[PDB]
């Protein structure tokens, strides 16, 4: 649910 997350996924 947190943005800073969707950064690990890159």
């Amino acid at each position: 649910q947190n943005p800073n997350r969707f950064i690990g996924l890159m």
